[PDB]
């Protein structure tokens, strides 16, 4: 009942990579129980930035996540106290970019305070040149791990000309909500399509849209 149909968020964001400091805020909107979303982003400090925005893109919402067949839904459950999340990103080329997020619930609408760090991204790679296309849709492995979630995905980032460079994540996900008031769920996976969807001023502007939906295996089972 905290969690309606349509909900709004609104995000603030500070980071650095490799020596580029920058802050973003965002604004949007999306519908938590289909699992649709979108932020419109501002790069506010910093900007424009000298490395691909595609690599903070997955900085920008597990609320908005479509938990069918059931599954208990530990972020929608995290209300009102919330949750954060932390993570690690390593590209196969030597960049790695961290993130610790807090997530609240203000007055009716989410609020999402983001902090990055990422180094070593090399200076003659693609997210530093520059020649990225976005991300191709993913699968994230979620399950129980000390009274949180931890969650694994391979992404594959588009280049110029075709062909992708491949990033590992690994994340925690921290209820602030006392574990005796949540439904942990077992191992579950959420299927994700992350898309830009608009650009302007050298990516100091940026719409993007997620559509997420968890789900359990569906093939069947001999056991």
């Amino acid at each position: 009942a905290l969690i309606t149909e349509n909900m709004h968020m609104k995000l603030y964001m500070e980071g650095t990579v490799n020596n580029h400091h920058f802050k973003c805020t965002s604004e949007g909107e999306g519908k938590p129980y289909e699992g649709t979303q979108t932020m419109r982003i501002k790069v506010v400090e910093g900007g424009p930035l000298p490395f691909a925005f595609d690599i903070l893109a997955t900085s920008f919402s597990k609320t908005f996540i479509n938990h069918t067949q059931g599954i208990p839904d530990f972020f929608k459950q995290s209300f009102p106290e919330g949750f954060t999340w932390e993570r690690v990103t390593t590209y196969e080329d030597g960049g790695v970019l961290t993130a610790t997020q807090d997530t609240s619930l203000q007055d009716g609408c989410l609020i999402y305070n983001v902090k990055i760090r990422g180094v070593n991204f090399p200076s003659n790679g693609p997210v530093m040149q520059k020649k990225t296309l976005g991300w191709e849709a993913c699968t994230e492995m979620l399950y129980p791990a000390d009274g949180g979630l931890e969650g694994r995905a391979d992404m594959a980032l588009k280049l110029v000309g075709g062909g992708h460079l491949i990033c590992n994540l690994k994340t925690t996900y921290r209820s602030k909500k006392p574990a005796k008031n949540l439904k942990m769920p077992g191992v579950y996976y959420v299927d994700r399509r992350l898309e830009r969807i608009k650009e302007a001023d050298k990516e100091t502007y940026v719409e993007q849209h997620e559509v997420a939906v968890a789900r359990y295996c569906d093939l069947p089972s001999k056991l």
